[PDB]
């Protein structure tokens, strides 16, 4: 296995997974990694056995129809790969934790959003619908883009937004367009 963290790329106290060579810290993984379970496999290794029990789920999807899905297991799973995804990259720094605003010439927005509660949310199975779940993401981007205007530092919402819709498209398999 690997000697570093997937997701933050640290060593410490991993988790291997049995399955492939991928190593987690406890709370990095998402789900946290669980108690007992032997043999113990990763979430890359649960969503790669969801498209191989249906191939026909990479077919292209329409985003309209992927938002409206209830929240089921396997739906939740896949916004869990897909947070996780967005937690990989190490720019999630500036959305993990709870924001402040107080900038000459911004006003704060009306409804702040970081990733560690979309994580608590997840979690406490908060969202019904995976359009609660991407509402949320992208919302953490958008009031970015919103408080820091022409600073260069919006640049960095964008960056982090583009990750989030790259791997939005390939877990949901929404169809391919120009
Ligand atoms: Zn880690
Ligand atoms: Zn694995
Ligand atoms: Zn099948």
């Amino acid at each position: 296995n690997s000697n570093i963290c997937e997701v933050c790329n640290k060593w410490g106290r991993l988790f291997c997974c049995d399955t492939c060579p991928r190593s987690f810290h406890e709370h990095c993984h998402i789900p946290s990694v669980e108690a007992n379970k032997n043999p113990w496999s990763c979430i890359f290794c649960r969503i790669k056995t969801i498209q191989e029990r249906c191939p026909e789920s990479q077919s292209g999807h329409q985003e309209s129809e992927v938002l409206m899905r209830q929240m089921l297991p396997e739906e939740q799973l896949k916004c869990e790969f897909l947070l996780l995804k967005v937690y990989c990259d190490s720019k999630s720094c500036f959305f993990a934790s709870e924001p402040y605003y107080n900038r000459e010439g911004s006003q704060g927005p009306q409804k702040p959003m970081w990733l560690n509660k979309v994580k608590t949310s997840l979690n406490e199975q908060m969202y019904t619908r995976v359009e609660g779940f991407v509402q949320d993401m992208r919302l953490i981007f958008h009031n970015h883009k919103e408080f820091y205007r022409e600073d260069k530092f919006t640049r960095l919402g964008i960056q982090v937004q583009d990750i989030f819709e790259k791997n939005f498209r390939n877990i949901f398999a929404i169809q391919e367009t120009s």
